[PDB]
């Protein structure tokens, strides 16, 4: 029938917009896990993140992989890669060495504001982190040589992994 | 030389679909009908998040353009900006990356806006300033054509 027909769309559209809108839920407890591992992997000083893309201050923002553009910390150690020179857009850098000044805060919402020194061979830089609450979601700006905020990372943070990471 | 050389012709098309997209972006500044849509929000108190494109945009057409946003206030712990376009500033740099400003004057609510368009690409960032607050919210993602998004 023509009732039946309707019946069968009007059943549709009470499915279509719960189990196919569940992953917004869901993706919301993934996010959970996610955050709590970026949370214990700030604490345990063992991570990376894996940029998506960065920010110039010049404005310019382009997407990125992650495999060239990471911010690491592990064993005491710390890695700036970026793929552009000095920290300008227009084969990059590398700040490798010690980790110092570590502070860990958290606003009252669970955003995480992570931040460090790094002590290179060439050049020095602070770092800030700023994880986005219940996600793992986060920004790090690197500031070199203090000469002023140059280059933002907009990316995950993840545990260091021995696979994935380099 | 096995599998990295194939992999840098694909790089090489997607950097030909970039190049393409550039001038469909630059042209659709100049006309004053384009889109952007987020890829991620970056806030005032330096938080990012990832968000989908279609509730969090800017668009300008024929005179009037519109900042849409999931987040209230412009903080991310969802507002509509709508209203008429004016003062336009266009310029390009040595890079060939493109620097649009311009105003957005509503009922009892305004915003200025600024766009950094990433040279050979159609890769966007935008810049919103709203009701003089510096309460500031930068938008990340790509710029089309208004018809095309």
């Amino acid at each position: 029938s023509l009732q039946t027909r309707k019946q069968r769309e009007d059943a549709k559209r009470e499915a279509w917009k719960k189990e196919r809108q569940e992953k917004k839920a869901l993706e919301a407890q993934q996010d959970s896990v996610s955050y709590v591992q970026a949370i214990n992997a700030l604490k345990n000083g063992s991570f990376v993140l894996e940029a998506d893309n960065v920010v110039f201050r010049n404005g310019i923002m382009r997407f990125v992989s992650s495999n060239t553009n990471y911010v690491e910390v592990n064993d005491g150690q710390g890695i700036i890669q970026t793929a552009f020179t000095n920290f300008v857009y227009n084969g990059g850098v590398t700040v490798q060495g010690n980790v110092n000044g570590i502070s860990m805060r958290q606003d009252k919402d669970g955003n995480v504001y992570y931040n460090y020194g790094i002590n290179g061979i060439a050049v020095s830089a602070t770092v800030s982190i700023v994880l986005t609450g219940g996600t793992n979601q986060a920004s790090v700006t690197i500031n070199p040589n203090f000469s002023g905020n140059t280059l933002t990372m907009n990316g995950y943070l993840v545990p260091y992994n021995e696979g994935h990471h380099h």
